[PDB]
């Protein structure tokens, strides 16, 4: 952790290749707006040092810490123009305040391009060129669009896009082989990346102890068969891993990472059956394995539950004496036996079981109080099943696109000081849900689908924090990581809301629109719906879709028009006389 040289001990921790590849992923994620060709100097540069220091440890520069020395090789690029380089008041400070500096302007939404695709065979013959400078362009345009992403999970990704590439490319009939197998990773890759984001808000806005609290129940179901204190102390690497990660310490949390692989390795017979998978594999492949490792097996001879927290003299006591240990193995042991629950009922499961004890433990009869305890659970528990049902009913019946226009219009109305973007972004999330969780015996639904959302509603949170506009928002955000998806689903309708006054025909662009694919235009329609739907909130959900029905027929009478732009000034103020006759 402190070596005489971390530099050195890290590019041999982990590899020239893995560690141009950490190195990369650092820079892109710091300064996502600027062009590749700086990041490859720098990557260039910092490879470079690291080699020197391997060489020889009493080399110059090589005593800094990581940070001073990413920060060194950032603030000799001023030179490298800072226009769009807003933040070199960054290199104003030192450490570790530089530093803490250039973390907090990550953001979450760079204004960029969405990540375009070229056609199989580009695409195919770009790979064959030149595998580095091709792979270099890919860590980079992820990262800088996903600046907390899971840094190894991402350069097990690019191996995974490199997999694919290969055995796509030369079948003489790319995109039918390619694109597929493309749009399924892109969507594992967007889900892992949300799932990151939700550690590290935990992390940064709730503690350590949110993520570890979150991370011992869900290794705990998966690892049902470990004992409490194998599992601790998975938890405790893996927060430490996170925490680095999080922190853009990429290459000390890949470093931690591997050591933690191979420490779960070396003791599967005590962890897991289902860990001779992964253990076979090599480093990268290995930890994405036991990363999303199907739970292993409860195993047979447990006692029942209120016997160690109901029926014991001394729960009262180990609740007073060691808060945290006897909460843990609560978690633990609960945890273990339900892997049908989502990780978010079993912690609020846990947080009502500390409630109770919190209020009983200091009347005359504690266990008189506490008696109920594991049974009053129930309500919780039929809470957000029945969320399920509705809405998975509703996908079923509506199915992708109108499932999402519907939570486009729900979510609008509850939230409508949301920025347009964002509604757009969250509620197709949020129909994203639908179409993974839907199809899953009902059993397999409920984690599915409350860890799905509360992966999607941190994506709201997140966007929302750095421009608060919903006072409702902010409270759901900042109240709970647990509560979150119960305080959104709670929410009616705003009534407190001034509804805008239309905005003149404000997708009547100079028409770019028309070279629009289907994916990109249906966005169009939605952004629409929900500039509607802020207008008059009271419409009808037909009168809504008039509306919207109008839109897409003026945008193929004037996207089959030569000079488009001309009468999208004129049919436009006609759709405003529509849109008006119909909603009034």
């Amino acid at each position: 952790e402190a070596h005489k040289s971390e530099i050195a001990h890290r590019f041999n921790d982990v590899g020239e290749e893995h560690f141009i590849g950490l190195v990369l992923i650092t820079f892109s994620q710091y300064l996502q707006k600027c062009p590749y060709e700086e990041h490859a100097k720098l990557v260039k540069e910092v490879t470079d040092l690291a080699k020197a220091c391997v060489a020889d440890e009493s080399a110059a520069n090589c005593d800094k810490s990581l940070h001073d020395i990413f920060g060194d090789k950032i603030c000799a690029l001023p030179s490298l123009r800072d226009t769009y380089g807003d933040v070199a008041d960054c290199c104003e400070k030192k450490e570790p305040e530089r530093n803490e500096c250039f973390l907090h302007h990550k953001d979450d939404k760079p204004d960029l391009p969405p990540f375009a695709r070229p056609e199989a065979d580009v695409l195919c013959k770009a790979f064959h060129d030149d595998e580095k400078a091709f792979f270099g362009h890919y860590l980079y345009e992820v990262a800088r669009r996903h600046p907390y992403f899971y840094a190894p999970e991402l350069l097990y990704y690019a191996q995974k896009y490199k997999a694919i590439l290969t055995e796509c490319c030369e079948a003489a009939d790319k995109g039918a082989c390619l694109t597929p197998k493309l749009d399924a990773l892109k969507e594992k890759a967007l889900i892992s990346a949300a799932q990151e984001r939700l550690r590290c808000a935990s992390i940064q806005k709730f503690g350590d102890r949110a993520y570890k609290a979150w991370a011992l129940v869900r290794l705990s179901q998966r690892f049902p068969k470990a004992d409490f204190t194998d599992i601790s102390k998975i938890v405790t690497d893996l927060t430490k891993v996170h925490k680095e990660c999080c922190h853009g310490d990429l290459l000390e949390c890949a470093d931690d990472r591997a050591d933690l692989a191979k420490y779960m390795c070396e003791h599967q017979e005590t962890i897991s059956s289902h860990l001779k998978e992964c253990c076979d594999k090599p480093i990268l492949e290995k930890a994405h394995c036991i990363y999303g490792l199907h739970n292993d097996e409860t195993p047979a001879g447990l006692p029942a539950v209120a016997e160690e927290f109901v029926e014991d003299k001394d729960v009262c006591k180990n609740y007073e004496e060691a808060k945290d240990l006897f909460l843990g193995k609560f978690l633990y042991e609960y945890s273990r036996r339900h892997p049908d629950y989502s990780v978010v009922l079993l912690l609020r499961l846990g947080k009502a079981y500390e409630a109770t004890l919190k209020k009983c433990c200091a009347t005359d009869d504690p266990h008189a109080c506490y008696a109920k305890v594991l049974d009053e659970f129930q309500p919780l528990v039929d809470e957000p099943k029945n969320l399920v049902k509705q809405n998975c009913e509703l996908y079923e019946q509506l199915g992708d696109y109108n499932f999402q226009n519907a939570l486009l219009v729900r979510y609008t109305k509850k939230v409508p000081q949301v920025s347009t973007p964002t509604l757009v972004e969250i509620s197709r999330s949020l129909g994203k849900v639908g179409s993974k969780c839907c199809k899953h015996p009902e059993a397999e639904r409920l984690p599915c689908v409350e860890d799905y959302l509360s992966v999607v509603l941190n994506r709201l949170c997140v966007l929302h924090e750095k421009t608060p506009v919903s006072e409702k928002v902010t409270k759901c955000c900042s109240e709970s990581l647990v509560d979150r998806r119960p305080c959104f689903s709670a929410l009616g309708p705003d009534e407190t809301y001034v509804p805008k006054e239309f905005n003149a025909e404000t997708f009547t662009f100079h028409a770019d629109i028309c070279t629009l694919p289907e994916t990109e235009r249906k966005i169009k329609k939605q952004t629409a719906l929900v500039e509607l739907v802020k207008h008059k909130p009271h419409a009808t959900n037909d009168q809504l879709k008039t509306v919207v029905g109008e839109f897409t027929a003026l945008l193929d009478k004037c996207c089959s028009a030569e000079d488009k732009e001309a009468c999208f000034a004129v049919e436009g103020p006609k759709l405003v006389e529509s849109s008006k006759a119909t909603l009034g």
